[PDB]
């Protein structure tokens, strides 16, 4: 009698998730932006003022994409003319406005097309990149002192990323690292001379009469990559009259042997810096500790100062070695590293010593450290109830490791088992969130005595609109595979009826440390397959995936495309034994590295798909970056693993497609998985004979979103799916 | 019976057979039978073994094909083939001495020639190779360089561009011999400022990046190559250290603006004919030159220079019709739009403008095929005046009124499309009769007109037919506006008039075709009519050739109109007719054909359930400046922007909300740009109109690859059978 989650509800966001989306100012304080207008909060008390007025740039004749308040409050930096760039990286234009003359700065601005900009971490100096050269700029209406000179679109990028340390290292376009109180800006230098071009054909509007050619300095599996110099540069002693001197602090010797990667910055103190290399094989990776030497005015890393990080399963870290966290004085920090047992856990190192004490154990894995004061360490994990899949806030005394409190696992356990959290500036307060399995829930916490203050946004309007649609739910268990269990989810249609047999729809990501099975809430395709379509939607993490340990993880180390593909195949088996299953109806469906072990699946010749559709796919580990792939694989040489590199592509399963219906789509503007990669699954199942459908989306890239392509696709999935399942 | 199904077309299982032969001489011709090329006399029809089938067995590369120089005494062996775009490749050479049965291994044709050609008498050799033109006096002695400016898509010497060589010349080749092979004429295109089209090529799977290819090409009224006409006496070569090509310039009447050198034509030892069209291509200039001996220069007399003008459309069909000169190089014959707008041969004086019509009516010549001191022989569809035929026929130069057809009676009911082969005197001809029944080739003796014998009469295939339930063909006209419009119909076997057939309107209607003939295929449209049920039929509207000015002008300056009308129009005939089920009437076309197809799926007629568009054009900005502008002027608001603009596939998008519709495009396509239906999908995209796709990996205009035209005819059938509900 309700209605049905449907196809268009999910398209126009017809239900909408709310959010609390805060930004902490100091240890009490935090704005929020309601009615286009900037309110400050107190986190005690809950009260607020206006902080700057929606008409205040009526007038300003542009529209501000975003905006930056310097961290004195002083400022407003508004970010205008946003272009996007890749997954990180854009460009735009900025103006200054001064919160106390109530004035935009019109002296000295921030030049259009500028690539990055960030205030200083106390007061109100910036740092900005523009034509690939860094700028200081002490007072927002003074004249910037230039940093670099050798800046040079597509091969010298001074304090920005390149194509892939953007996407695969440091996951945003900046490459710049103030010092905690502003003195030192500390940045790095990437050169991509010798690394190959990846081009491919922009189409632009209807009015372009010849087509652009899009050239990207891209190094695919076993290319050359781009080498990188680190410097810190000394902005309380910038002159006008002269150019500024950046000293280098280069790589160890260890790394220099070699292709090398330099893979995390942290600032430990005010005058010591710590930053992680990795060999390009990254199983090896050292952190060096460098302290500032008034006296020669350069930056001295000591030997008895460095810290191995190696693995002999696999790589170092999840998807790069982790972060450390130092304490106040700089003496020691807390890293989540891999046990003896392979699961990563906080270990806690002194600067000037070997061995590190492990500080959290057990059969499950610390996410992230959070917040650290001088009496407790705040950090994420799956520890409770040994679900991989949620994730709680926990607290541990650093006088007394026996003494783990958690703070987020009883608050609601039925509606929230899935929490990230956000601390105020000396973690005096904390925001959890809670994504799952029920609707968000927004609340503030002091930590003191972990008061729940108040509950900030708990999505009440959208659970009364919900109350009148026939919404799926949603099954988290596990299936036992040779003594080890591995986690699914399945997204059930309303009125779920096990004496009946559901067609079932596998959703794949299945990358290494990826996890498909989980307690979020999520409103998506297949919550309208399920509520509207009666599909079982199902996810699988098998080997390959994260959070349960190196075992399970690290099983696919220099094998892709092997043990992550047959684990797929055989969760599908096993749920096609599941009495509530129709095994004539069957389908498989990814994007990315789903897209790719979709087709391997597709490809395998095991009988138990009826159709699948690959959205974006890599189709050989050759065709893919470097940093990634190499991560897993290592080079593609006969002397390393050449053979397992042309064993796992997809075009050598071709004449294995003729048992299956396929739908191969990808946009021809993928930056990121070439449209190569798809072009050469077509010529492969041409050669072979096979029929299958195929869609490409003109100028989309990896992720399809502008908002007619976005609707497109899943339209055009939806009729796939749908015909394939006898569906009218 | 078995009927005609979808693998007996992929896997070609009823072969049309061929006789592919090449005259030599006056009275021979060599002809390959079981990989052994043997050599005919036309009279009696005896042969002997020219060359073993096994001459070449320990040759090292298998040869793709060959030359006999015009004395007899040389072979040239091409091999190493690759190709390029429609006419041009580049290949490996070698050159085998018939005297001394042996291969010429000093001073070798370079790797990667561009083109080479014998002189028309004797055994000299001009060849291109990095965009330079050389001579070789003798097979095995050292090249003679006659250019040093060649420079890799820069200018080309001897050679074509891209857009010279699919829309102006049809040929790679830019150097013409004079008849004894004295002069060696040759073209330059200079494409500096041409802008080039680039896409990504993937090639082999093991190919770690993808290449770009990059092609100087001008789309629609972008900057075109210049040209320049050179000659070089090449007996001189051996004499002289660098032997002069003397130029010779074009008419003031086109240097003043934008041209094209559109046609070259030796007259005699020492006369050649050249004609260039201005860039608005309704009006062309044809110069003849002769050689002046004393101070070594080529002078054209104002005296004998013709104008060629259109005030209805553009000149020629494609392009100016080449002269015919006799003997003595003082008069030539040619075919020109008459007053009522037929085609037609007219007679001219070299320094007389005006010219005599020696043939008229309404019908059109379509070709001159050979001229004797007494006859001038031609094909025409004058033949019961039907469009789609053609026949020879012989006219007597001392009497006009003397017009025998040669094939009209051979054999009427089987043989209605005729074209011709004669031999070099046209002593004898060899007539290949390609429609409504099976091909037929025979041979004849032009002293008395006989009939010699028959060399291929495709009785194995007429055998293995007879078990087949073979569709038949309908080839008829409509009125419409006091003008007859042709159509023909493929028809299912045992096709019942009571009975209601989904319909396939199979479309081209670019300017100038003609899709309604009396030719004989075995193709898509016999499966789709002999298995499937399916009625293929196809309309020349207006626009369509070989009809008159009068319909073949009606869409000057407006493509997408008429043509796309006319089309709709037919479908509305075909119901009328009462054997259509008008719930399933689908329309398809490739190329021009492809547009068309959208315009009309975009038109909002309602007469169409589903239609398929492969490689189209969608926007006359994106196809090439010689063929647009030729029909549609140039695309600024002076001129014709605001046609180009209403003319797109992609302002129809809202339409295709009412229609299913399948888009394919080959990536790797050099002549209608993936570009093209990269605008369509975007367009479909943006209003939310769900279509079906299909892209070619490094397929060309032609998606031509053995397993290329397999895969897309298969999904064009599945296609075309869920639009029609068919099992
Ligand atoms: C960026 O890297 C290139 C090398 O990839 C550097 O260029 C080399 O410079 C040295 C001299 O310092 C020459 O001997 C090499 O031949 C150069 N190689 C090439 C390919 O140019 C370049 O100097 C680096 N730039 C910066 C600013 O670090
Ligand atoms: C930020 O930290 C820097 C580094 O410690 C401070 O700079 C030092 O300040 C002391 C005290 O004035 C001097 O004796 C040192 O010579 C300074 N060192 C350098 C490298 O400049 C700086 O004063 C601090 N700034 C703020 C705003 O607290
Ligand atoms: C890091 O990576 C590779 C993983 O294969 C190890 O490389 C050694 O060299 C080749 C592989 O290219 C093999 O023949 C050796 O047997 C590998 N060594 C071992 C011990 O397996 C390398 O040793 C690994 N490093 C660490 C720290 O485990
Ligand atoms: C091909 O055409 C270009 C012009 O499009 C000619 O190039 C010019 O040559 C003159 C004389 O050397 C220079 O002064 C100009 O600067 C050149 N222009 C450009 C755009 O490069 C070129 O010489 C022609 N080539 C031939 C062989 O005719
Ligand atoms: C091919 O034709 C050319 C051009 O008419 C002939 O060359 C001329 O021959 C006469 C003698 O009959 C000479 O006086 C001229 O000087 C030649 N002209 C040139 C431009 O070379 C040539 O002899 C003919 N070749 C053959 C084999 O008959
Ligand atoms: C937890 S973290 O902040 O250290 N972190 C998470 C991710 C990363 N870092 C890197 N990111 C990866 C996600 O899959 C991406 C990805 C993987 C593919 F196999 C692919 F085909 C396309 C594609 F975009 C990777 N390029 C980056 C996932
Ligand atoms: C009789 S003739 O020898 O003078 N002659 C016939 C043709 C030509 N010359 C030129 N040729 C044309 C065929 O359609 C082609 C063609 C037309 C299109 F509209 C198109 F989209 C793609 C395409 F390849 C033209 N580029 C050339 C057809
Ligand atoms: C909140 O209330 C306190 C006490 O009344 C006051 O001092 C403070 O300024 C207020 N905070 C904001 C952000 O308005
Ligand atoms: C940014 O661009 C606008 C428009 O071209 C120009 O007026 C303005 O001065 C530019 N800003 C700066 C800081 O260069
Ligand atoms: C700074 O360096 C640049 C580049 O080397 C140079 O052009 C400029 O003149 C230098 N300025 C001073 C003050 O030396
Ligand atoms: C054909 O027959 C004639 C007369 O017998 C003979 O001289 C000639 O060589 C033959 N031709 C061929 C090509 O065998
Ligand atoms: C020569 O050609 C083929 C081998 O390529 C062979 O079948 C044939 O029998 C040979 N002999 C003759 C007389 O054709
Ligand atoms: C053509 O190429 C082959 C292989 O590189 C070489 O052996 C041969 O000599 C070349 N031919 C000429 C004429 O240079
Ligand atoms: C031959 O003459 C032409 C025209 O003057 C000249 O461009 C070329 O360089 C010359 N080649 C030589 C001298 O080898
Ligand atoms: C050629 O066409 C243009 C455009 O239609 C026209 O203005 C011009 O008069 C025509 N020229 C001739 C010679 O008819
Ligand atoms: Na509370």
């Amino acid at each position: 009698t309700r209605k049905t989650y449907t196809l268009t509800d999910y398209l126009k966001n017809t239900y909408r998730l709310k959010l609390y989306s805060l930004r902490w100012i100091s240890d009490h304080e935090y704005l929020y932006k309601q009615e286009n207008n900037i309110l400050v909060f107190n986190a005690e008390y809950g009260n607020s003022s206006v902080f700057l007025e929606n008409s205040t740039f009526d007038e300003f004749g542009h529209s501000i994409n975003d905006y930056s308040i310097s961290p004195d409050g002083q400022f407003i930096l508004l970010e205008y003319n946003y272009v996007k760039q890749w997954r990180h990286s854009y460009t735009a234009s900025y103006d200054i406005y001064d919160l106390n003359k109530r004035q935009l700065i019109t002296e000295e601005r921030i030049p259009n097309n500028t690539q990055w900009v960030t205030w200083s971490p106390v007061g109100h100096k910036l740092a900005y990149v523009w034509n690939n050269d860094i700028y200081v700029k002490i007072e927002p209406n003074l004249p910037s002192y230039r940093i670099t000179w050798t800046g040079k679109e597509d091969i010298i990028y001074n304090g920005i990323t390149d194509w892939v340390y953007e996407e695969e290292v440091f996951s945003a376009y900046s490459a710049l690292w103030w010092s905690p109180n502003g003195t030192f800006l500390a940045y790095a230098q990437f050169n991509d001379t010798e690394v190959p071009l990846i081009e491919y054909s922009f189409y632009s509007d209807e009015s372009l009469q010849y087509p652009k050619t899009v050239r990207v300095p891209y190094p695919k599996a076993g290319a050359v990559n781009p080498t990188v110099k680190f410097f810190v540069v000394n902005t309380d002693s910038l002159s006008s009259v002269t150019n500024a001197t950046s000293i280098q602090i280069t790589a160890p010797a260890s790394m220099l042997i070699g292709d090398h990667y330099l893979c995390d910055v942290t600032w430990a103190t005010q005058e010591r810096i710590s930053l992680q290399w990795l060999r390009r094989i990254q199983n090896y990776s050292v952190m060096d500790i460098c302290d500032y030497d008034e006296s020669s005015g350069r930056w001295n890393c000591l030997v008895a100062r460095q810290h191995i990080e190696m693995s002999t399963t696999g790589w170092v870290g999840r998807f790069r070695p982790s972060e450390p966290h130092f304490t106040l004085d700089g003496n020691s920090f807390y890293k989540i590293i891999s046990n003896e047992e392979g699961y990563r856990h906080i270990c806690y190192f002194q600067i000037d010593k070997k061995d590190c004490t492990f500080i959290t154990k057990g059969t499950w894995e610390v996410i992230g450290i959070e917040a650290l004061t001088s009496d407790y360490l705040y950090y994420i994990s799956n520890e409770y109830k040994g679900m991989p899949g949620g994730r709680n806030l926990y607290k541990i005394q650093l006088s007394d490791y026996t003494k783990v409190t958690c703070l987020s696992c009883e608050l609601n356990p039925e509606r929230c088992q899935y929490y990230s959290v956000s601390f105020s500036k000396e973690a005096k307060y904390y925001q959890l969130r809670c994504s799952g399995p029920g609707l968000p829930l927004y609340t503030l916490h002091s930590s003191v005595n972990d008061k729940g203050l108040r509950v900030l946004e708990d999505n009440s309007a959208l659970d009364k609109m919900l109350q009148n649609v026939q919404m799926p739910s949603k099954k988290l268990d596990f299936i036992i595979l040779n003594e080890t269990k591995f986690w699914y989810q399945m997204i059930l249609p309303p009125h779920f009826d096990k004496s009946k047999k559901y067609p079932l729809l596998l959703d794949v990501y299945a990358g290494p440390c990826s996890q498909k099975a989980d307690t979020v809430f999520r409103l998506n395709w297949a919550t309208y397959l399920a509520s509207t379509e009666n599909i079982i939607v199902a996810s699988f993490d098998g080997r390959g995936s994260g959070y349960q340990g190196d075992k399970i993880m690290h099983a696919i180390n220099r094998r892709l495309g092997t043990f992550e593909v047959e684990d797929q195949i055989e969760a599908a088996r096993q749920f096609s034994k599941m009495g509530f299953v129709d095994n004539k109806r069957i389908a498989i469906w990814g994007w990315s590295y789903g897209g790719y072990v979709t087709s391997m699946v597709l490809g395998s010749g095991s009988g138990v798909f009826k159709c699948g559709i690959a959205v974006a796919p890599v189709s050989r580990w050759e065709y893919y970056d470097s940093v990634y792939t190499e991560r897993y694989m290592g080079l593609p040489t006969p002397e390393d693993n050449l053979d397992h590199y042309r064993n796992s592509t997809v075009m050598s399963r071709a004449e294995n497609f003729k048992q299956v219906e396929y739908l191969l789509i990808h946009g021809t503007a993928d930056d990121n998985v070439h449209f190569q990669q798809s072009a050469q699954i077509s010529k492969a199942l041409v050669d072979v004979g096979v029929d299958f459908q195929a869609m490409w989306y003109t100028d989309e890239d990896h992720g399809i979103a502008s908002s007619t392509a976005h609707q497109h696709i899943y339209t055009h999935m939806s009729h796939f799916i749908k015909q394939c399942f006898s569906l009218p």
